[PDB]
């Protein structure tokens, strides 16, 4: 019944050949050109991270042979030619530097520089280069590529060319200003990138933080400081105001902003928002966007954070879109959820009203967390955060498990989920003689998940008689709608739940009890004999009531109409 | 002022070199190793594809007998994973050059039929992701040839020698880093290739049992695919337990290349935050969405030949492809689902019912006003002008129209009781237009942002009275003025019940259009302030209905009574108008007020 094929059978004879593993460099160049990024715009940010990186290297060798000029990346499009031009005024390159960096796939210049520098250095985490495949992006856009380049050694200006397909030629030309200046003849399907607008896209998505002023045609682009590499004493209300708008594409302020920097147990550099509004978190690394939407960083729960998480660390899939698959990055996802909730609890206890009206917003998201999450540990952690009523605090009044525990020779935490605080209290269960009271959806589901807290097991609870029961049998059997109706101030009757959840799923078999003290029943049996259409109407009112005032009827448009046949035939004898 | 350094200043002295591109041939190796996948499990996939296009090479070139399968074995104790495949294999200019040779793929040269998975030729390298050591042996068929053994570290060189006993086709043996000896558990394994190769043409065993790979359901014709190939294949994709109670196969040519099938679930939903996306059998990452997100109802697979792949083979290429194809999709299956409510409106019904959410989601959503009016073209209700249970359309309505009509008009009421008997309704029928009865609750949400269908403005019942207020409102009564409240008794009543709602209302006025209610509220806006207050009104009066002329009558012999009263009908209109509060603070007044009517 098994078929299997693999066998140790083969055996090597005659010697062995050695052989060097080889690359096609025209299907390397072709692959970099078409099945690398998911969208040609990228080429922009490539290029733009190629300046940085030029200017990085001239702002680090100004360092020690000081001397010289501005630092500055500029773009610029023509339409009519069909032309992308991006020209620094970095460190540039000589002929050596151009044939060995630009000619050779995988050479990074830049990492060679920063495999040679203290590791103390700027320039060490500010170069966005490792991979020595970028530049060839440009022929995912353009036929035809020119670089007119000056190195900052002295050294003539050299003009670089290549239409991508194997080859490329090297010429001596005047007058290079010092730096690098790279033309994209553009494809035909590619003019867009000879179009202002769509270059300014792309610029403010991906390099907007660049440290360096972009200009496109002679205009600034990008003016905002990546706050999240700041020291969070630096920052403004109104800078975090702004920032978070941006980042969240928002325009409301941040009700909670975290600023988290950390240099172990990896490099972070985040800021972390709450918005004010009731109801991602984007991915940078090296001040360049990775992920807009961060995918694996962040706990699914905490997807309700707005703002930037920027590691130097990270290890990069070769598009720069993606992240590789490392315990480092399942590390800093814990590492976030513990500072987050450790953030949170400390706002819970700073003002405790700021953080009630927080997690009425926001807590079904701890909820989540609690129910998602397999570690209890963790769970207990969040639990930390939820809030309810109590059997033992007044209506109104929020309170924890802490304070439970607070309150308690006791062992065990019981709870009453339940729609509202009236079907609590009247819970045949809460025969309690501290319980807390969860009237929040998807709070029993919590609880169930959470199992224990600190130790200690969360466990769920679950004038007469004359007519007395005539007047209560003719009740009983003109509403065949509840179960039982009994005799136990202020109202005529009430309707009573035994089962909490028999009522959560009505919301998506209940007992009336009535006070034979009170006018409206000591008429409602005078009325039985007397004139039994009002009784009839008057039977329904009082248990469409009792239901309202037991909040398990929201909506009393059904009735109105008959109580308006009610009020105008109990007014007709006045 | 601007600033700008560009100028045409550069020009060429002298002659040029010419040079030829070059590869950092190591760098390049590490970078197939530690930086092209996003997950390390894909080098299965790779190394199956392989073996499949090896087996597609055979099976082509005997047509002109042989076992065809591809063979894995997991050894936990030695930590290895083994391939074999029956295919062509290769000689040693074959493992030289092609295996030697990064993004060197010997499949172009094949070629030229749709079935070759390879491309970009690294595939094979994938291995080193998981591997210390990787051993092939290969032996050609073709022809006169002898076996080779090609092994090497995934550094910078490797050896090929000639062997014996290698059976034709090609065994990979790798031997996993200590980090990566999940690959040696036979269960991840076929995780794994269940995973990405469930659909590869050809058998696939596991340590000597044959694994239950399926046919793509999808490119195939979809008159030959019975109702139960369809429930197994929706429980497969779906990975759910019922069956499916619509199915879409979908192909299409132009203006894309498209292979797909949908299903709607026969049980309800729970889901709201699906579809799978592949090519030639092989699995692509959906991370991005090619539905809009409101059929994210839908369960099934696309496959479309123009979505170009990454060279990770998990990302697609151009997202414009993406939004053309999810438009063509959207209105392929808004096609559908019309068809089948015209096929059979009662299964329609339950799958409005069951769904219907989606739509008016998708209509609150999305931007475009023509989109918004083909997912409105979906929705269902009743009508003033059918009997009660039967369900109509935007566009039955619009068919319905006098020539002479501009507007579309609807009311939304819990239940069709309630619409029918509405005094909204009541005014409406003084009027001779169709008014649409719609039952749920975000019915009235859905309507103000669909705003207007097929040039038609859509307007409530609520909001077409208040305006009939500032028009010639030509009138009047239901009862005759012999049963009504004569002027200066309807001008005396209005001036107290001023006086007894002073914050309470903007106006009171008496009204015309009502018949068997004694009052109602009227808002301009109604259903933007329902809308609101789910976080200045005008109460009308009925001066023909004896609870109003009672009213009148109490002010003066029992004004506590009279007042409890006015309370009460106004708290009732405001219930009616779907504008009160909590209704929980009414009831104790409504029993004192109960009680002191029945004496
Ligand atoms: C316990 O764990 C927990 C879970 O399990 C893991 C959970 O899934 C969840 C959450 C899932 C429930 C249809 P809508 C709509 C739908 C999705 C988004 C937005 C809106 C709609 C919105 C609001 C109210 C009703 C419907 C719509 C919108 C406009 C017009 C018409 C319909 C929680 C919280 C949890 O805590
Ligand atoms: N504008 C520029 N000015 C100076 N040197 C440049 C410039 N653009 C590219 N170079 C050089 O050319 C090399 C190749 O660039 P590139 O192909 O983008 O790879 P990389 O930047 O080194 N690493 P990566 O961008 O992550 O692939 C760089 O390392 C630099 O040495
Ligand atoms: N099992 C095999 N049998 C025969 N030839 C093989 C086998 N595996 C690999 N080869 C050869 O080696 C080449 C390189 O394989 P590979 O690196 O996986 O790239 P590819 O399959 O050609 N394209 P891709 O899978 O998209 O990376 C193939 O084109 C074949 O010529
Ligand atoms: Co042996
Ligand atoms: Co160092
Ligand atoms: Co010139
Ligand atoms: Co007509
Ligand atoms: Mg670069
Ligand atoms: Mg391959």
């Amino acid at each position: 019944t098994l078929h299997n094929i693999i066998t140790d059978t083969e055996n090597v004879q005659g010697s062995f050949s050695k052989h060097e593993f080889q690359a096609e460099t025209k299907k390397l160049l072709d692959i970099v050109a078409r099945s690398l990024y998911s969208e040609k715009e990228v080429f922009i940010r490539e290029l733009i991270s190629n300046g940085s990186d030029a200017l990085e290297k001239l702002r680090h060798r100004m360092i020690t042979a000081g001397g010289d000029a501005p630092m500055e990346i500029h773009l610029q499009t023509d339409s009519v030619k069909g032309t992308f031009t991006i020209q620094d005024t970095g460190v540039g390159m000589n002929k050596e530097d151009l044939v060995s960096n630009l000619g050779t796939i995988a050479r990074s210049g830049s990492k060679a520089f920063l495999d040679a520098l203290q590791n103390q250095a700027e320039a060490s985490s500010s170069i966005i280069g490792q991979f020595g495949v970028g530049f060839y992006s440009a022929f995912m856009v353009a036929d035809k590529v020119e670089v007119y380049s000056q190195s900052a050694e002295a050294a003539p200006g050299y003009k670089w060319s290549s239409d991508g397909s194997g080859v490329f030629e090297v010429a001596e030309a005047s007058g290079v200003r010092q730096g690098t200046k790279i033309v994209l003849h553009l494809k035909d399907d590619c003019k867009e990138f000879s179009s202002e607008d769509r270059v300014k896209e792309v610029v403010t998505k991906y390099s907007n933080f660049v440290s360096f002023p972009i200009f496109l045609n002679g205009r600034r682009l990008n003016t905002l400081q990546a706050l999240w590499m700041m020291e969070p004493k630096d920052i403004s209300e109104w800078q975090h105001e702004e920032f978070y708008r941006y980042v969240a594409q928002a325009y409301d302020k941040p009700r909670y902003t975290l600023h988290y920097r950390a240099d172990a147990p990896l490099n972070i550099r985040s800021i972390f928002y709450v918005p004010e509004m009731k109801p991602s978190v984007a991915l940078y690394s090296r001040k360049i966007l990775i992920q807009t939407k961060a995918t694996d960083i962040l706990p699914k729960w905490l997807r309700f954070l707005r703002g930037v998480v920027d590691s130097e660390d990270i290890p990069l899939n070769l598009s720069r879109e993606l992240l590789q698959e490392s315990a480092l990055i399942r590390k800093l996802r814990d590492v976030l959820q513990q500072r987050v909730i450790r953030f949170l609890l400390d706002q819970s206890k700073k003002d405790p009203e700021k953080y009630a009206r927080f997690f009425e917003d926001y807590g079904l998201f701890m909820r989540e967390g609690i129910v998602t999450t397999g570690e209890q540990s963790v769970k207990e952690d969040i639990a930390k955060l939820l809030r309810f009523e109590s059997s033992a605090l007044p209506a109104g009044q929020q309170t924890s498990l802490m304070e439970y525990s607070s309150r308690m020779g006791t062992r065990n935490i019981y709870y009453l989920c339940a729609p509202n605080r009236h079907l609590a209290e009247h819970s045949p269960y809460f025969e309690a003689m501290e319980v807390l009271f969860c009237f929040e959806q998807f709070d029993e589901l919590t609880l169930l998940h959470l199992r224990e807290f600190d130790r200690k097991k969360l466990i769920s609870a679950e004038l007469s008689s004359e007519q007395a029961e005539d007047l209560l049998a003719w009740m009983r059997n003109a509403l065949v709608r509840v179960t039982n109706i009994k005799v136990t101030d202020t109202h005529p009757a009430m309707i009573t739940v035994l089962e909490m959840g028999a009522a959560r799923h009505f919301l998506r078999q209940p007992t009336l009890e009535i006070n034979t003290g009170h006018d409206l029943i000591k008429k409602l049996h005078a009325l039985k004999d007397s004139n039994p259409e009002l009784a009839q109407l008057l039977l329904e009112q009082i248990y469409d009531n009792a239901m309202i005032a037991a909040g398990l009827n929201e909506d009393p448009r059904p009735m109105i109409s008959r109580l308006n046949q009610l009020l105008t035939r109990a007014l007709e004898k006045h």
